[PDB]
């Protein structure tokens, strides 16, 4: 950045904003469709749809039912979902097998999808806390801690099982050590060539998950594994390790409360860059438009922030409605 | 930056993670009450205290009022109020004449506080849009453009009354083009030396800020108009660069961005490019969704001080926030 | 940059290639018709329509014809226009006064569509090559060189004389050396605040602007004539930043390279250093050699939408291109 | 950059655009025959030429016919030539056998030329292109996808038969991930330690390449291995990877299009850095020529842009026109 | 930094001094206690303490007296305490066999704080010159010469007692070259996933250590392992290898003498970086304090250098001091 | 920096520290006599000599004393001089006149000693804390508070009165805004045209100066006044930046940090940037704390030329230290 002597009256930075013409020739960047991925939760049974407290106008979905939905999702444009199963609680257990099982909800509904849209991509959520009894993220010792690499044995077979599902790509929330290294190796072994790997990188301890664990039914802290919201040189060393073992795109969660996150991990790495506009951003948005507080226009706004912060594609429950504002 | 080849498993990053103590020492950031600035509606009048519905918890008050409220902002160490008047209808007009008016709301609370409080710092708001009939920035021509000079001419006289009644900071928030240094050229030929500028650098023409101008009442006013000839659009990064130069440039002691939490890629720009005190503004907008979700029962009270730790991360000296009082009450203890 | 020990087979970047999906999501740049601008030929006359052989699909029309065409232009999104009026030859001559003639060609285009289409914007080209009986961009000495200071004289009458039109955008193309800031100073006087400058900041003595002289018909004018004193050395790249430094100085609200594509490199350059808006311009060789290869079928039609990708990798956010109309169309559909 | 605070009047940058002799002086970079490498298609026969339609006054030549062009290439000072077999459709099958035969067009020429041109650098055409039945790039699986690695033992075969042959510099126009590399190791492992890999690193999915298909005879797309053309922090990656497989130069493709590519890549690695200057650049250019549309100068300009953007060495049809004149 | 045309009178940089209220606002780092590592030296006896002579106000305390001591230390909020054993003189010997005894000093005092304070961080000393005859930091060959790989078999033993006796960090202070990576895979071979290693990184052959020397009862120079005080590009090299042999936090020492060393390491990394105020540098201030030369504000003022130095954490024998100045 | 990737055993760091030669020959920096600025308390009078409590070592002299000691500090090589009057307490007033005294003892300091020594560097003190009764570094308003423009005045007279007496070099040690533009236009105007400014650019409202408060004999006069209006919060490293940029478009030949030790940092950020003459204040607290803990025994007298390579290490071209004698002395040996 050289400023070039620029000063006042010479330079009047609202000459480009006098019309709409010029403000739109300059204008830095812009939301499209090609940005958008919709995650989806997804229920047990057939012909259901569930509603959820804390996620005004979210459902969970039967696979038939999103079936039915994904083809308005196709016809929008929308490039791919991200699935999180809502686990009966029946199939919870300390070992999290279900998290690998052929006949698990994320892998009948990526079947589904893969047959009937083979265009669209699925995103599956490889994390064994949708299939533990604490809704804990691993197998945990005797002191209630989250083992490290004896989970990640877990999420590789997790991983092998989304991939033979047909997943074009996994992502790993789990923040694991060295599990982005782990799942690849053994895609390769098995002759995965393909399947992208969406590391969560910098995935910090929050608060805004909260809607997420009504929505999935899980609803304790992470702060030994998941990020302490202060730092932020510490996500470039996330993000490093995670390219080096082999991610073919790296994600900050959550999102606009992290977009000076956003913002070095595209400005260091120059990687294919994802945020996550968690659960709580997207109820605390919509909450303030459903009492008349804020206007419609701050969705756009939001989804807007994430392409100048430097990311390529945005998880948000928003992503239908984004879609048909910009197809109109 | 130099990743210094770490690989898994001799780099586990979960090993800094594994305890409180250990957290506690790497922690790369933290909020403190020297980084709070509270901005406060007022209101004309005596005894008057009114809610806002659509920023619940925060309300308007009298002068008399606000220098009782101001005990505890105070004995808590915020260490600055950011005065935002509710302009009576009937003093609204054309030429945003009450806009200097010493005995103008915000003059009056100046006056008051900086004798009851002499280490309170008072910021005030340079900004003809609560004093125009029709709800802009300044004054229009004609063609209802916003004439740049002409309504910098007005925030002039408004800056040097400000000035006179003791404000150690003046906040132009008009995103007129030069007003920084016109408004900083009268401060020294007047004597006024050592009043600040806070410059509203990189302020977006933005929707969070539908509470706040329901709060001063400028809503009504407003209507459906818009400020895209002024405020940035969104969509803008490099320009806010060119935005803080031009402003420090011009004199300005600190430099903002606007709104905020939906702006953290500016504040780590701007801090990063030119190293100098930044401001971040956590708009109405920002505080109502916070505080519904809460109110409802979707978020846990933590995301408030995750949300104003986020503006230390990114580079910001200073925040203004409604939740101020929340906060330094939950830093005090 | 960080190449992060990147490793073949862990890293393997044909996984984001292997489908559609995620080729669309990792995209990192788009053309959309926001960054579009059509240069017109503009004729005298009424009911005036000519082919032009060196820039085959081009039409110079008259401005009763050109205000119809703009109707379709408006509809597909096309936000600007750049005027290039084709002087007639009687009206050429030493001093240029055609320049700033408030009848001549230009003038009258801009008061047509200015009133006919009040959100297209307008961009005017500053410059006396259309004007003068040698083709050089300004007034000659009695060695023949071109004259800085005074051509500036006549290029300032001009550029006033198109804002009096109501032109949003003057863009000097001449190359004399402080011209930007000298237009700059005039429109401020004169009051013209908002008109934009679009500076031709690092324009090169360039071979491929063949077929537009062709089309204004200043090549017989210019014969053999070249611009060597004035527009840049191919070779120069460092030479193009501090052409560019100083047009941002001097007041540019644009910055732009010409020609385009054999200039990718410094488009780079520009806006890596400058993070100002930067515009590219597809010179008429450029679209001539497309056209020419397309119509005999060596080249597929899918090449106009990869030389324009190209500008928006290269750091443009605006083109002027012949191709505007054409790839509106394709992004309509 | 800086700056340094100059300013009109005195700062006047037409000064030294005054007169030729400062023009000269100050002139920043400059084409010479040292930057030129000829691409030449190379027909089966004896006494033969032929003309390709869509590029004028390009001929393919039979090997004795392109030993007599190379005595002017020679003399002109061109260093180097890159050979494009032009293949009998025969010797076309799915699994490209053709491309590693001792008895090979490119093969032969190449023998031919080290023989009675010692002193000429030979680049031979590392690919599978020119020697499978669908022109695509390699062994396809059943979805008609181009297999990575069962490919790359292809291309392996052949780039030993090109040392084998003499050849000074392999050119591996592919685009398999990490075939740089394996090519490296084999010839490694085979003693061919001084034969050059020139990468073709970053080598766009462009509609430039049609007058080439028509050169060779192999007249579909390539999106999942050629690159996005809106893509250009991807291309860094590509350029890292292959200088750590250890190329010995790298190459842009297309050219001119992707000047701003060529910048990057120099200013990023300071690498031995080439770029080719397409089939459908040169017929662009030379249409226009021809239909008096533009001026032979453009030639010049569009080779000067290459230096001026970084290039070292250029790959172009136009190389016998640049360097007669740069003779002259 | 662009210091973006600012002039006098327009820019008064006294503008923001002008008040209390705003040079809170600006100021651009602060101490907490967040920020203090308490050194602390261990008697072997019980029920005692002992004065040193060039440390006032600083005592050796035995383990009965760690633990009385360690309650208001909690309950000031200081994280971690650094043990030094003052070993009694019969258990040195050539081979610092005492450095792995399971009963050393060190060794009781981490398990007895770490089940009296599960909170506190323990931070062990993982050297050899507590525990040789010579005060010397290793193995000697016949010419007197520390050897390298041979001194760090032992200093492996070493850690893995710490680690064994439940110490939370290791800090290896010796400055072998390589002995971080060293201890690192024999942790991770021993399945101490968890223990981290605080590497001594940039640690000069100083002056400043003397009273340190009295206080561990050590009291030859150390320029053949020790840094070269003169150098501070040699420091970016030491820091670089321990971070990629596997330190989770890096340590430059001594501390105020080498501010510019803690700049440059934290502007190059950007790790977690600590800095030792070394017993000199505590000696000359307390003395100075104590003589009434200067004010006890130099304490703050010394430790407020640090972080705005860029320093995340410093080991300080003023720890309580500043901690209660905090408090209150 | 690039690491390169350097792994052990193949990277031993200890190879270069084995012996001696490869220790010198890779000795990235070194202390010499050309880096030494000596700081003198000068008494009025004659044959005085005065120990100082609280700085061991140290003593006020008369000019005639002065004149003597100064011979060795000649011959050992020490390039310049700094300074210091203790002012006779009758002669400390609101106005501090005697700043400006042709005849003050800083003024006739220098007379005597260029043309004693004409090769000696005498830096002079720009200050008015020697001269004003409060102890502060200038005129106080009605508030108390230190008047900057008007302070200004009184170091621009009496800087000219230090260029009048031949003063090579003058220090303005003052941290009022502005000053070293207002002193080099007073110079330049006045014909002294190669008068020195050494900016005390970034000097810190720090507590290690409690020692040279007691040699001028300030301490008394200050009370427990503080200096937190105009030298630089401790914290702060971004804004001496800014101080240091505007000293240098001011027109400063040399640029000092202040104190030494305690802010390294500075120095390293301040050679780093700017790239100028750079000057570091190893500081009376600095000195006593090293003094003290030598004389105790607690500390090898070897810290004194450790101190100082840091200093040089850190970036800085010049040091003033009380130990530049000892230091010498040290070098010539
Ligand atoms: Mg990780
Ligand atoms: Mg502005
Ligand atoms: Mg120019
Ligand atoms: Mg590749
Ligand atoms: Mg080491
Ligand atoms: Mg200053
Ligand atoms: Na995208
Ligand atoms: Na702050
Ligand atoms: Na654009
Ligand atoms: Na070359
Ligand atoms: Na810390
Ligand atoms: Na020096």
């Amino acid at each position: 950045f050289t400023p070039a002597n620029r000063a006042y009256p010479y330079t009047r930075l609202r000459r480009n904003r006098r019309d709409d013409f010029s403000r739109r020739l300059v204008r830095e960047n812009v939301l499209t469709v090609d940005d958008l991925i919709l995650p989806v939760f997804v229920l047990d049974g057939v012909n259901q749809r569930e509603s959820i407290p804390s996620m005004p106008g979210v459902e969970r979905l039967s696979i038939d039912q999103l079936l039915i939905e994904a083809e308005e999702w196709v016809a929008l444009g929308i490039p791919a979902l991200a699935l999180f199963p809502v686990t009966p609680v029946e199939k919870k257990s300390l070992d999290a097998a279900e998290a690998y099982n052929p006949e698990g909800i994320a892998q009948r509904a990526t079947r589904a999808l893969r047959e009937r849209f083979p265009e669209l991509g699925i995103i599956t959520d490889v994390a064994l806390d949708p299939f533990t009894t604490h809704g804990q993220d691993g197998i945990l010792d005797d002191d209630g801690y989250v083992l490290n690499d004896v989970s990640i044995d877990v999420l590789v077979r997790q991983a092998l099982s989304h991939a033979e599902a047909g997943a074009q790509v996994v992502a790993p929330s789990d923040m694991m050590d060295g599990r982005i290294g782990a799942i690849r190796e053994a895609l390769e072994s098995a002759g995965h060539t393909n399947v992208r790997v969406m590391a969560y990188s910098a995935k910090y301890a929050s608060a805004y998950y909260g809607p997420f664990r009504d929505a999935v039914g899980s609803a304790g802290n992470k702060a030994t594994y998941q990020m302490d919201p202060a730092n932020s040189d510490e996500a470039l060393h996330e993000v490093a390790a995670d390219l080096a073992e082999g991610a073919d795109m790296v994600m900050v969660k959550p999102g606009m409360p992290y977009l000076d996150i956003v913002r070095r991990v595209k400005d260091e790495f120059r990687a294919p860059t994802f945020v996550y506009q968690v659960s709580g951003e997207y109820a605390m948005h919509m909450g303030a438009i459903q009492n008349g507080w804020l206007a419609e226009s701050v969705i756009l706004e939001s989804l807007t922030a994430f392409k100048r912060a430097g990311a390529d594609g945005i998880l948000t429950y928003f992503a239908k409605q984004a879609a048909e504002q910009l197809r109109r």
